């Protein structure tokens, strides 16, 4: 058979918003929240199977700004006490014959000037030849960037949410 991998890529980004309230909004509370700040990002959030938890399957539909477009997710893990949550792609754009599923990791990291370090690791697994290419994944990266802009520019002006 194929050969089976793993290609592995690491990116962060700081915050103002220290890791509890911003890991319980912009986390946990994602279906909620984004539709309602961003509707041209995300349309509506629907949980195909589960409540919440881990092995949770959910279908993201995309607004005006992704051609109303959908990506399905699957709950692999979540930590409330470490900032941690695990996600794996397994219906997407992203998807292929070549990357077969694309498991992620959010972990919010304090720092001692009241703020939060939000690293992102995107783990491939890949069939076959592996041909990865810097602009699609970086379109992904700046992706997530523009619209943490939007989330963070709203828990400002709303600071008595998400407490």
């Amino acid at each position: 058979g194929a050969m089976a991998g793993v290609f592995t890529y690491e990116t962060e980004f700081t915050s103002v918003i220290p890791p509890p309230r911003l890991f319980k909004a912009f986390i946990l509370d994602a279906d909620n929240l984004i539709p309602k700040i961003a509707p041209q990002a995300v349309k509506c959030a629907e949980i195909i199977e589960g409540d919440g938890g881990v092995g949770t399957i959910k279908k993201i539909t995309f607004g005006e700004g992704s051609q109303f477009g959908s990506v399905t997710h699957k709950i692999d893990g979540i930590d409330k006490e470490n900032f941690v949550y695990s996600y794996s792609l397994i219906e997407g754009d992203a998807l292929s014959d070549k990357i077969e599923k694309i498991s992620y990791e959010t972990k919010l990291v304090s720092s001692s000037d009241g703020g939060s370090i939000i690293k992102s690791t995107s783990n491939y697994h890949t069939k076959g030849d592996v041909e990865i290419k810097e602009e699609h994944v970086k379109a992904g990266k700046e992706k997530a960037s523009h619209l943490f802009k939007l989330v963070e520019g709203y828990l400002l002006a709303n600071p008595n949410e998400y407490c």
